[PDB]
């Protein structure tokens, strides 16, 4: 009876506050879990380089893969893309194990207030481009549908979602590379941003300028690709 | 530039392991090095309590992510390592992929320990820390593979650039190359420590009980039915 719960949602809308309340329930009732996230490896080097991502991504599912032999797992990871999300339903899908997509949510204001009272680490006009361009769960694919939508301005009631999830776990589970340039580009403009201390007029214009930057390459090598936007970083 | 190494840090918990690590990590960066650092409390602080049965796949998960790790990054192993068994798997995955490694070992007075320890809540009980300050066996006391290539007095300021000069020129060599009683003793003193610790044991029941495990391992001397019987025995006192 172990099940995956993978939590998605944007920056600063509450998965890792949540993903320990949750937890601390669920130990509760005597279950075994574990909370799993990319930024355990992410943050374990003391500076962030593209070429780390990778390492990163195959460390969390290898942890996760592992973990769910004898654990549930709680992916506390933005899971921006339905292709991330589909990696991980595919670790339970191995093992035969259920899972469910919790999808957290609050509006735009609420995130940049967030942002703003945690330091702004996200430049704010990166969390506003994220959210105007984040693609809701289970909008495309019926495996992607959120098991629980949670409003995090609102009373989130844990005692009823650990009731909920313990009996979903009951219950017979039932089953990009555009994706990445765009995961890196966004993850190259922030830290370039907070790197070199953008003025917000400056932060306007290479948001602006990644923008142009991937319509020109949609309309493809990654590291050429990525390479050749640090370089326009430099040179603009 | 050239060479991946195996950094193992071994010393006493609150000697400063984790702060240490994050200022080494920050002066080999700055010169260009990929660094990672890995310990056991990444996956041990992931679960929301803690249980001895956790402790198997802790151990083996992180000894997976420094190996995987070391095949592209520098590694700070960030653990206290008190046992020599420790030190032993860590320098096989070093050796497993012909890397140069360097144990750096941490200390500090007693006194130093404990008020730190304080100065942080007592997450641990103090006893305890005593208790391993004084069983503790310094680095290389028996095999020369054990030796410190650092001895570190936290006590005092560290000159973390001589640190990244010696390990830097140290990674350009070119490499040379019972735990069920370790993994007892080591077991018993974190169930020790929870107990102390969720019971709010008062001074005197912390000493009953740190010289009941003594005791304990005495008669001792496979693990699963060992400690569950420990548990028993510290339920039953
Ligand atoms: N349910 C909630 N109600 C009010 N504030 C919250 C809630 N959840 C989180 N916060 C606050 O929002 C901020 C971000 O919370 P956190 O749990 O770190 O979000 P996150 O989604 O995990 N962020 P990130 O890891 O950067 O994507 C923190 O300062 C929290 O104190
Ligand atoms: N060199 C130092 N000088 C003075 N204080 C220090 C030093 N190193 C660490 N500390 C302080 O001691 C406390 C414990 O440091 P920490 O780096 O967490 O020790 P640790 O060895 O990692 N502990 P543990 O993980 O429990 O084994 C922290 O509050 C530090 O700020
Ligand atoms: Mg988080
Ligand atoms: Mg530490």
């Amino acid at each position: 009876d172990i099940m995956l719960i993978i939590l998605t949602g944007l920056p600063g809308v509450g998965k890792s506050t949540f993903s320990k309340n949750l937890a601390k329930i669920l130990s509760k009732n005597n279950i075994d879990v574990i909370v799993l996230g990319s930024d355990l490896i992410r943050e374990s080097f003391p500076v962030w380089k593209e070429k780390y991502e990778e390492f990163i991504k195959k460390s969390t599912y290898r942890l996760i893969d592992s973990a769910l032999k004898n654990y549930w797992v709680i992916v506390d990871d933005t899971n921006y893309y339905n292709s991330m999300r589909r990696d991980l339903i595919n670790i339970a899908k191995k093992y035969n194990k259920n899972y469910a997509i919790i999808y957290l949510k609050a509006s735009l204001d609420v995130l940049i207030r967030r942002n703003i009272e945690r330091g702004e680490k996200i430049p704010n006009e990166v969390i506003k481009k994220m959210y105007e361009k984040f693609d809701e769960p289970g909008k495309k694919y019926k495996w992607d549908e959120p098991f629980l939508i949670i409003d995090t301005t609102k009373d989130i009631d844990f005692n009823e979602i650990a009731k909920k999830l313990i009996e979903k776990s009951k219950e017979i589970p039932k089953f990009n590379i555009s994706d990445k340039i765009d995961k890196e580009t966004r993850k190259i403009v922030s830290e370039y941003i907070k790197s070199k201390k953008l003025d917000k007029d400056k932060i306007k214009e290479v948001v602006e300028l990644r923008k142009e930057f991937l319509k020109k390459i949609k309309k493809v090598d990654a590291d050429r690709v990525l390479k050749e936007f640090k370089d326009l970083l430099n040179s603009y």
